[PDB]
Formats: structure tokens, C-alpha cells, sequence
């Protein structure tokens, strides 16, 4: 996509070189923002084929609020395999914070439901927020949340959402991160009978790993194509009752997938 | 400032109208970002006279971690007056979260010290973050945190910082908000022996109140002047030992102050 390729070019032209944790080395910039009008089409990178199978299951898994990978293994989604323990546990990562942020008074806070109610009852609120950055539980998580916090906004019947991503692997992670949240906006919008607004992506340490440079150049030499369109097959009784099969993207005609090694 | 006026112009040109609670209307956009290279000068708007007296005291107050306004009263700082209770308490706002975020256990996390240590001993970390958005204690705070989250970054020996502000009164609040965080970056940088980098401001619901239109047109008609320079008279022994008198600003030659009613 236009903004995605501009970001890659910028990291290339203005990034600072580092040698890092493990010594991979990256080119990085700090602070960036992109905007996706969801009505223009689903923001799935066309300059390299990307599949959402794993992303969808993962998102449904986040919404259930469970952090054990049992569900993911049932559907052959290995995204979190590398960090789960022998019991398949991950600690209080995303889903747990999203659905049951522990309130020391004994109970927990369901941020997804709070936000649902705010969007329906008080859509002008300037604090319709979901945070996964639970400082007091970071030490118990298998990984520190990268997509740390998101906020919703409503104007003229359109639902917008801004995500703050503290760290971003532009080549490997970013295409999936955009699709995940674009998907969530659509689901939220549907559950509130609102149209879809903008997905605003904001990043902190935004980088390209050195061993992704050939792949990056290859991708930069390709032309973005029309964006696919997202189709939701039914309106579940709630944001918590969607199923993998409810989603389908049409009109997706990407350039060939590009394989690359993870960091 | 150039960046500041562009945002004000943008909200005026592209912002959506909203007449809601009580009637106080606003023109707002969602999602914005701007960057201030602190080496270019201290980012205090020049198109209207702004004072840092209250901001400096408030920052020092945040850093002490005390949320009782006694210190603010002793210094004739009225910022929180309207919100403190009979005993002058505000609940677990900013200061409390920064210095002692309550852990589920029977513990407290000092985010400021954590960040100091990361910057000194692991500057390339991609999770050098301070968050005031403690979901579990939100209902106990006098006001929901506006400048909710900030992240640091280091490149070529320069300290950068990005703030996520969920809600922003562009005319009245933003000038002080930029100055506060710019100041913290200078203090943090001094304490960690680094030069100053960029202060990146990222906003969520960014608005201009309807009753600030005359002031806005007036300020938009003024040309920005050279940025002033912050002077820190001595290097304290720690980020928690700064004093009001340590700070000075030179070369500040602003346009006349513009008075305006607060919502
Ligand atoms: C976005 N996330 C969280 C995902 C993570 C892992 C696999 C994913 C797959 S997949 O199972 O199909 N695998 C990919 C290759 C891949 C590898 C890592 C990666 O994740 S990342 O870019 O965010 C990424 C890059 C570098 C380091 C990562 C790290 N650290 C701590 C080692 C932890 C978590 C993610 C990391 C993204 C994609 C493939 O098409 O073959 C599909 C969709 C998303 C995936
Ligand atoms: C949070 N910060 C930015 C501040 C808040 C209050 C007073 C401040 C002063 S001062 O003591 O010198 N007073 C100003 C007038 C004023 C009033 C509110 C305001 O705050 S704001 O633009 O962020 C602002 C605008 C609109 C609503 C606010 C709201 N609510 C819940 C009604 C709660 C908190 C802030 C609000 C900013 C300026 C003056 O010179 O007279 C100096 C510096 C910072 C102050
Ligand atoms: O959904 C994700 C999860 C992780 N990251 C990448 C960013 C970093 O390159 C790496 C995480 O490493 P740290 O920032 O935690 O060091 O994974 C993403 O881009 N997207
Ligand atoms: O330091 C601050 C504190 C508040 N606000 C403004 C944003 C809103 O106009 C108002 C807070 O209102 P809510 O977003 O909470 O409704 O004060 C700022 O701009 N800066």
C-alpha cells in the first residue's frame, strides 16, 4: 500500500543503524503515523501476498480473553508456540488484559465491553480506550505487548480507531498488525451499527531488520494494487460470538509472497 | 510554532463539529502527530505569551509522586485546585502512577527509575515506557489521565520521546503539554548524560473549542518567532532532585498573550 511503501522508504532513507539484542542490527526511526480510510478498502498489503488465517484466529482468541494456546493449536496457528510454556500458557498477555484487567479490589475490568458500551451510549467520549500495558503484570507476560494501547472515536456515524505500537518490524510484522486492527474496527463498527472510519497507526521504534533489506528492495520495486474488500457473513449476538468462517476477503490480487527470516 | 499553527489550521479547516454535553461545542479531528527537534530550541509557543511557572512546579510535583496538592498550594499553582478534595487529594493520578504504580500483589513499581536504568544500561530497548493509564485505578482518580503514555528512544547519543495524548484542547492545553514533556526530556537527558533528540507529540481526539474561534483566527494571523532556549543552571544528583530555580528560559520574545475562557 502507498503509505506502507512510503514508510519502508523513509526507514531506508532516514533510519539510524544499530547493532542489537542478539546483534541482528536494524535501521530505525522513532515516531510515525499512517492513516487508513477503511471505506477505501481493507488495508491488506498487496505488494506481497499475506494470509489472514492465523490473524483471524488470533484475534478471536484475544477476544475470548484466554492466554493458553490450546485454541490456536486446535486450529494450527503457531504464532505463539515459541513463547508458550510446557502447559501452553503465556501469562496475562493481550486477551487477559483486554477482557479481565485485574483490579486489586478483587474483581477484574472488561475493557472490550466497557468500550462497546461507550460507543453505543456515549460515543463522544474522549477516553474510549483499551490498554494491554498493565505495568504491574508485565513481568508475568511471556512477551511485553507490542501493540500496547488503542483508542476509538466516532464522527458522523463512522468509527475510527488509533493504535499505538511501541515496536514495529516493518517488513514482517506490520502488514499483519494493520490487518488485525482493521478487522477489529469492522467488528466493533458492526456491533454498534456504525460505518467504518479511519484506522490510524502510530509507531514508536519503527524498524527494518538488516537481513530484510533485499526483500525490502524487492518489495519497493512493485506497484500497489487495488485493496481487497472485507465481507462479514452475519452479525453475531455480540463482539464475543464471531467465528473464523464469518470472515472473507474478496478482490485480493497481490504480488507474489516474499519469504524472509525472522529475528 | 510552525507545527503548532499547522495543527490549529488543520483542525479549523478539516475538523468535525460536535455540540454535546452542556452545549460546549468543538471542531475535532482524530489522530495527529508532530515532531520538535529539541536542538532547534525549546518548544514554547511564541504566537501568544505562555508562562512556565505552573508547568515546572507541576512537573516537579509529578516526579515526587505525591498526588496531594499541598506543594502546588505552597507555590501558588492552581492547576488542580478545582479537583482536590477536602484534604487536597486527587487520587492515584500521574505522580502516583509514575513513581508507584500499585501491583496486584502488595508492591509498587517506580516507572521513572525503571526508565532511568533502561536509558543508562539498555538504551536500545524498545520498551522504555511510562504509563499513567492504570485501568484498575481509573475510577479512583479525580480526572482520567490526558497525557496517558510516553516512550523514550535513543539514537546516536540523543534522547527522543513520544507522548500519546488521548484528548487535546489545542488552544488552551497543548502549549503547556508540549512544554512539560519537552522539559522532562531535557531533565532525563541531563540525568542520563545524553543530548536532546526529538519530542514527538501524538494526539487522539484533538479539538478546538467553539468559544475559542476569535482567539484562533487571531493567533493564526501571527507569524512564529525564534524559539527560546532552556537553561538548566546545575546538574542535580538525580532526576528527583531538581528545583524550580534550576530553570531559566532565554530569548523568549512572544506575541501578546491571548486570554480565553476555559470549558
Ligand atoms: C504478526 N505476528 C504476531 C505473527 C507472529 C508469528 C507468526 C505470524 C504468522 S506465521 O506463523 O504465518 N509466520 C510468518 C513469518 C513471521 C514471523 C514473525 C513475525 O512476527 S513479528 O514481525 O512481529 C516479529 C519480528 C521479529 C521478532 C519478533 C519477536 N521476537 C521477540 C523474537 C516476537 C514476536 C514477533 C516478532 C511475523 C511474521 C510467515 O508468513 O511465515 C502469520 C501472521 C502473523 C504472525
Ligand atoms: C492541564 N494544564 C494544561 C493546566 C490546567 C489548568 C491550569 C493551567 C495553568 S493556569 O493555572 O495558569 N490556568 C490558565 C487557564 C487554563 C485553564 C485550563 C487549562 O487546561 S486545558 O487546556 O488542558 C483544559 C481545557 C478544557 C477543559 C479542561 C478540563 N475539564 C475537565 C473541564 C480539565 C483539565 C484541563 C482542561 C489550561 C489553561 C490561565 O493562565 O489562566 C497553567 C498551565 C497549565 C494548566
Ligand atoms: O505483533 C508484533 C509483535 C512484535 N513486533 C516485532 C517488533 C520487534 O521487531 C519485535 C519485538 O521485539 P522488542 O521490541 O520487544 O525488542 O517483534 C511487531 O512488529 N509486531
Ligand atoms: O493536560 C491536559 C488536560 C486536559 N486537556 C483538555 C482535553 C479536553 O478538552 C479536556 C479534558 O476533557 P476530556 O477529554 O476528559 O473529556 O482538557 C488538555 O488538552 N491537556
Amino acid at each position: 500500500m502507498k503509505q506502507y511503501l512510503e514508510l519502508m522508504q523513509k526507514v531506508l532513507d532516514e533510519g539510524t543503524q544499530k547493532n542489537d539484542a542478539t546483534g541482528t542490527g536494524t535501521l530505525s526511526i522513532f515516531g510515525h503515523q499512517m492513516r487508513f480510510n477503511l471505506q477505501d478498502g481493507f488495508p491488506l498489503v498487496t505488494t506481497k501476498r499475506c494470509h489472514l488465517r492465523s490473524i483471524i484466529h488470533e484475534l478471536l482468541w484475544f477476544l475470548q480473553g484466554d492466554t493458553n494456546i490450546a485454541y490456536l493449536h486446535e486450529n494450527n496457528v503457531t504464532i505463539w508456540d515459541e513463547w508458550a510454556d510446557e502447559n501452553g500458557d503465556l501469562g496475562p498477555v493481550y486477551g487477559k488484559q483486554w477482557r479481565a484487567w485485574p483490579t486489586p479490589d478483587g474483581a477484574h475490568i472488561d475493557q472490550i465491553t466497557t468500550v462497546l458500551n461507550q460507543l453505543k451510549n456515549d460515543p463522544d467520549s474522549r477516553r474510549i480506550i483499551v490498554s494491554a500495558w498493565n505495568v504491574g503484570e508485565l513481568d508475568k507476560m511471556a512477551l511485553a505487548p507490542c501493540h500496547a494501547f488503542f483508542q476509538f472515536y466516532v464522527a458522523d456515524g463512522k468509527l475510527s480507531c488509533q493504535l499505538y505500537q511501541r515496536s514495529c518490524d516493518v517488513f514482517l510484522g506490520l502488514p499483519f498488525n494493520i490487518a488485525s486492527y482493521a478487522l477489529l474496527v469492522h467488528m466493533m463498527a458492526q456491533q454498534c451499527d456504525l460505518e467504518v472510519g479511519d484506522f490510524v497507526w502510530t509507531g514508536g521504534d519503527t524498524h527494518l531488520y538488516s537481513n530484510h533489506m533485499d526483500q525490502t528492495h524487492l518489495q519497493l520495486s512493485r506497484e500497489p494494487r487495488p485493496l481487497p474488500k472485507l465481507i462479514i457473513k452475519r452479525k453475531p449476538e455480540s463482539i464475543f460470538d464471531y467465528r473464523f468462517e464469518d470472515f472473507e476477503i474478496e478482490g485480493y490480487d497481490p504480488h507474489p509472497g516474499i519469504k524472509a527470516p525472522v529475528a
